[PDB]
């Protein structure tokens, strides 16, 4: 039920092309997902979250250091979503370490896990058949109005009035970001005085905040493990050599994790 | 100086904007700079580190050298292509104290950064694509590593003008890309060739580096081979205590014909 990515009008499928009315047609690649992007623009880049990257935050998640997490979600849409539930979608399904439980977990119905990173698309698709993984910026969905019975959010940012868009009046959209005390141990390894900042409660015009979770816990993290973990956020530079000598040689590192779930409701 | 990115006309500076005979918005930010526009913040920074420990300030010196030597007492205007957070346009800005020294980027959390730390400085946020002035407005062009093509390059210059530019050089950083690299070879870059100027000075500027193992990461976060770097080389280059690596600049000063 996808739109064009340039008229923006239903995209029709014939065998593994999508085309809509004005004669816009997309492949499939090889392994199953759909580039949705322009044909040269800015792919040319400045990455951080190239294949070798990729490969950690994929190799660290695989170590299910956040399945608690992805439990969290799962259980939430076990739950919200009924029997007439067609599809969800996963905004920022990087190489579906998560989505890939959404939908094991929800087999009636259609799982779609958009990302902007081909490199990350394709490594999902390839893996996990059970979802349709399309390729492009979330910036103006890749979908039909009101065609999406819930949008998992796992950090990656979006709009609101593209929820409000998307979402099926009842249905559903949940968030997971970051908590205040997300990491600290780690920061508190780099940083002058740690400063934790308290979140104010956000809202998406159109829907009604229908429960709202905290969910925190310690991992008992391996020297690698911690490093790899170091590696991949965004102070890693400040971590001087001796932090990296110390936290890799470190038998057992301890770090809590802090996160901040949502849940709302696309009004009737 | 401005050039609307509208209709491409001049612009009425009046107070704290500017527009032209169309009703166009661009207005002037609380830091001093000016949005002409129709990586992340972390390395804005982690860039910034490293250019202020000082290991470019040869590359900024010798800049500085070729305009202090090139321009003279008529010089008015000096625009900065690429100008990031200012490390390099601020030190002419001081250096040419009677001409006007402009800083462009298309990086407001960047340019905000500079346009805040430098005063001296007239910052603005645009395209290199088209440049944000009006024809044959400036009197030098500094170019360190920024893209533009050749013909803004010559409309913009006033006759007899200058362009600066800094460019890798054959060694640069080679230890660096040959922490990641299978084969070590990366030839001969050739001809940067800028039509409508005439090449007036070229110099190359190689000297070692001495770096600690955070500023080598910082750096390769500079580098477009960046993206190739596996973990371990990205984990035990910041390990080092101490990480050698050389420069290599190529510099050349282009002067536009009358
Ligand atoms: C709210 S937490 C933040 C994690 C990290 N500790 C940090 O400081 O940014 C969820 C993180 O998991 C990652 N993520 C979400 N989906 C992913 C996917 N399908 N594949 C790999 N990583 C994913 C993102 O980088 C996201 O920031
Ligand atoms: C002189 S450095 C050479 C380092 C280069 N990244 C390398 O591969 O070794 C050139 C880089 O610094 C940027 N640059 C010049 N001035 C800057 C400033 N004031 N703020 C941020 N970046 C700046 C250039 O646009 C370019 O990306
Ligand atoms: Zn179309
Ligand atoms: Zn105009």
């Amino acid at each position: 039920s996808f739109s064009c990515p340039l008229c923006h009008q239903p995209l029709s499928r014939e065998k593994n092309s999508y085309i809509c009315p004005q004669r816009h047609q997309f492949d499939m690649a090889k392994e199953g997902y759909v580039n949705l992007l322009p044909v040269q623009h800015k792919r040319s880049r400045d990455p951080g979250d190239s294949a070798e990257m990729m490969q950690a935050r994929r190799a660290f998640l695989d170590a299910g250091h956040y399945q608690p997490l992805r439990d969290a979600i799962v259980a939430q849409l076990r739950e919200r979503l009924d029997d007439k539930a067609t599809a969800v979608l996963d905004i920022g399904c990087g190489e579906g370490y998560y989505t890939h439980a959404f939908a094991d977990a929800l087999p009636e119905i259609t799982t779609f896990g958009l990302d902007v990173s081909k490199v990350a698309i394709k490594a999902a698709a390839k893996r996990y058949p059970q979802v349709t993984f399309c390729v492009a910026s979330s910036h103006r969905l890749p979908f039909s109005d009101t065609s999406m019975d819930a949008i998992i959010r796992i950090y990656a940012p979006c709009k609101a009035e593209e929820l409000a868009r998307v979402v099926k009046p009842g249905g559903w959209v949940i968030t997971a970001t970051p908590g205040p005390r997300h990491l600290m141990e780690l920061k508190g390894l780099i940083y002058n005085e740690v400063h934790l900042h308290a979140p104010h409660a956000e809202q998406l015009e159109g829907f009604t905040l229908q429960q709202s979770a905290e969910l925190c816990y310690p991992m008992r993290l391996r020297g690698d493990e911690a490093v790899a973990l170091l590696q991949m956020t965004p102070f890693a530079w400040r971590a001087k050599p001796e932090v990296w000598q110390t936290l890799a040689a470190k038998e057992v590192f301890d770090c809590q994790t802090d996160f901040n779930i949502h849940l709302w409701q696309r009004s009737y």
